[PDB]
């Protein structure tokens, strides 16, 4: 694709091809913890990932996605601010060239080393492509990563990255359990927003968990060895694939906790 994260095609340029970049409900945002409203009517999240079927891991030239079979209700998210059942389709990460940046959301302007996004679509719309056209079509669970102790359940992902180093490469990736990526607590903030890459559509209920997971310096190092380019093209390392925080405008971030 033409868009990317460089000097000449990065996020400050995206509005020329995708004018919704300057819309009213863009993501990510900074979560101001003292302005977020505790909402006692928000229900706990329900994460049902015991029957998840992972299929494939793909380098798509802007991140790597782990893709799941979403042809039945096997890995679903319900409850929280959601109405209805949302099926998991893929997860991916955003990360930095250094440990002090890489997350898309920030918490009181604090950046984390990386951010995991688990993407799910509302089954009332029948397929993902239809879901992205609706204001309640997607729910994305956002999880921050800080660098400290290794996360054992991430290691299977980092070990296959060698096989998808360049854009367009894919590998079989079966029997991966995404429960190994969740923090202990499911307390969260939620707001209405958008996809953070083109097409930047405003169809996302974001659910960002308060508790980060920790990963080791060696694990995040391995993300930084991937490439934005295709095989046999000049090497450009896949780092800093995050969009900066956007204006909150007329939105209220709600918290499930006090
Ligand atoms: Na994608
Ligand atoms: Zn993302």
């Amino acid at each position: 694709h033409h868009w990317g994260y460089g000097k000449h095609n990065g996020p400050e340029h995206w509005h020329k091809d995708f004018p919704i970049a300057k819309g009213e409900r863009q993501s990510p945002v900074d979560i101001d913890t003292h302005t977020a409203k505790y909402d006692p009517s928000l229900k706990p999240l329900s994460v049902s990932y015991d029957q998840a079927t992972s299929l494939r891991i793909l380098n798509n030239g802007h991140a790597f996605n782990v893709e799941f079979d979403d042809s039945q209700d096997k890995a679903v998210l319900k409850g929280g601010p959601l109405d209805g059942t949302y099926r998991l389709i893929q997860f991916h990460f955003h990360w930095g060239s250094l440990d002090g940046q890489g997350s898309e959301h920030t918490v009181d302007k604090k950046k984390y080393a990386a951010e995991l996004h688990l993407v799910h679509w509302n089954t009332k719309y029948g397929d993902f492509g239809k879901a992205v056209q609706q204001p309640d079509g997607l729910a994305v669970l956002g999880i921050f990563l800080k660098v400290g102790s290794a996360k054992p359940g991430l290691q299977k992902v980092v070990d296959v990255l060698d096989s998808i180093k360049t854009a367009g490469k894919s590998a079989d990736f079966t029997n991966f359990d995404p429960r190994g990526l969740l923090p202990e607590s499911l307390d969260y903030w939620t707001y209405p927003g958008s996809l953070t890459t083109p097409p930047l559509l405003e169809c996302v209920t974001w659910i960002v968990l308060k508790e980060p997971i920790s990963v080791s310096s060696e694990q995040v190092l391995k993300f930084r060895k991937l490439n934005f380019n295709g095989e046999g093209e000049p090497e450009e390392l896949m780092v800093d694939n995050w969009r900066p925080a956007q204006p909150l405008k007329n939105r209220q971030i709600k918290a499930s906790f006090k």
